[PDB]
């Protein structure tokens, strides 16, 4: 069970953060990777107790070494569901001005996490931001092309994750066709809609009015597509917890379905300074300003590697919730509110 030792903490943290973010802006697409955010905060706590406490740990019960060792081990366990998941995750620190990180900190970070520190010598912010942008692109297989544009900091942390998976039940690109997606009450937009028929894990819940489709990736990855009943998005969002997802996971059963899911890439940024407030940058530097951002990017596509029951049609053609998890570590790989895939 040790491979799952951080799940309860990490996943409580993930659902609370997600709910907070959806509340702050309910009308936007939200995409984050909680496990990636947990890693980034844990990593910065190497050089800074209020960071770790904010992640959900009580340090009277778990020592510092225990946490960093658990996170190290988790990072190794995560890079293994990659049989059917392209998952470029990492942390880059960019140091502007004449600033150097402590040798102690830089070493601890390389060791327990896989982070990188780069000196940006351009005073001009346009160049600086571009170099920072070229970095993260290269590290994400050409996929995250911009992070900044935007207020220049002296010390910049980028936590990034590109994710893209191969389905156990892939869609046929031939079947993908333009359909209406209903964004809100007045506006429809056209999106490429993927379509397949088959026996697919499905649940129609009543306490929280939604329908769920569970789509497995090849490997240990899995996706919950959650379609709230009409008018019920706020309710379902409030339902989200480790308690609730445990229930759902146990009630999913194969059912013959006609399944319509949009093909899209989504990306989003999250200011880590609202979970990691009042860091002392001087604790990290050998001896001004601070930008710490998490950028997540999900490519959702057809995902291919190479009965006398009437099927039910379920279309994700209006806003929905997308939760990606690792079945092995119980990690939250991504949580999303998909409001508009066009
Ligand atoms: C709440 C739960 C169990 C207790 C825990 O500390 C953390 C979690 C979060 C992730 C959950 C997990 C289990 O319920 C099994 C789940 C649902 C997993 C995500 C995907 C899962 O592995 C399955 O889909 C199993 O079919």
């Amino acid at each position: 069970n040790s491979h799952r030792g951080l799940a309860p903490t990490n996943v409580d943290f993930a659902f609370n953060l997600y709910q907070r973010l959806v509340a702050l802006n309910p009308d936007k697409n939200t995409l984050i990777s909680p496990v990636s955010i947990s890693m980034a905060l844990a990593m910065v706590s190497l050089g800074s107790t209020q960071s770790l406490q904010s992640l959900g740990f009580n340090l009277t019960e778990t020592s510092e070494a225990e946490i960093h060792q658990s996170f190290q081990y988790l990072n190794y366990l995560l890079k293994q569901s990659d049989t059917g998941l392209e998952m470029n995750m990492g942390n880059a620190m960019f140091l502007l001005q004449k600033l150097k990180l402590k040798d102690s900190f830089l070493a601890d970070v390389k060791q327990y996490y896989e982070s990188e520190a780069l000196a940006i010598d351009f005073e001009d912010w346009t160049k600086a931001s571009q170099q920072i942008n070229q970095h993260v692109k290269d590290k994400t297989q050409g996929k995250i092309e911009h992070v900044f544009s935007d207020s220049p900091a002296s010390f910049i942390l980028v936590n990034y994750i590109f994710l893209r998976g191969i389905w156990e039940l892939p869609f046929s690109p031939e079947n993908t066709r333009e359909e209406d997606f209903y964004v809100n009450e007045t506006s429809t937009v056209k999106v490429p809609m993927m379509v397949q028929s088959g026996s697919i894990g499905y649940f129609r819940d009543s306490v929280f009015p939604c329908q769920l489709i569970q789509m497995d990736y090849v490997g240990n990855g899995t996706a919950f597509f959650i379609l709230p009943d009409q008018g019920q998005m706020d309710t379902v969002i409030a339902a989200l917890s480790r308690d609730t997802i445990d229930r759902w996971g146990k009630l999913m059963t194969p059912r013959q379905v006609n399944l319509y899911i949009p093909k899209f890439s989504m990306s989003d940024t999250y200011d880590l300074k609202d979970v990691l407030e009042d860091l002392n940058i001087k604790d990290l530097l050998t001896n001004l300003t601070l930008t710490m951002v998490h950028k997540a990017m999900l490519q959702l596509d057809e995902g291919n590697v190479l009965l006398r029951s009437e099927p039910l049609d379920i279309k994700f053609n209006k806003p929905f919730i997308l939760l990606l998890f690792d079945k092995f570590t119980w990690s939250s790989l991504m949580m999303s509110q998909v409001v508009n895939p066009a």
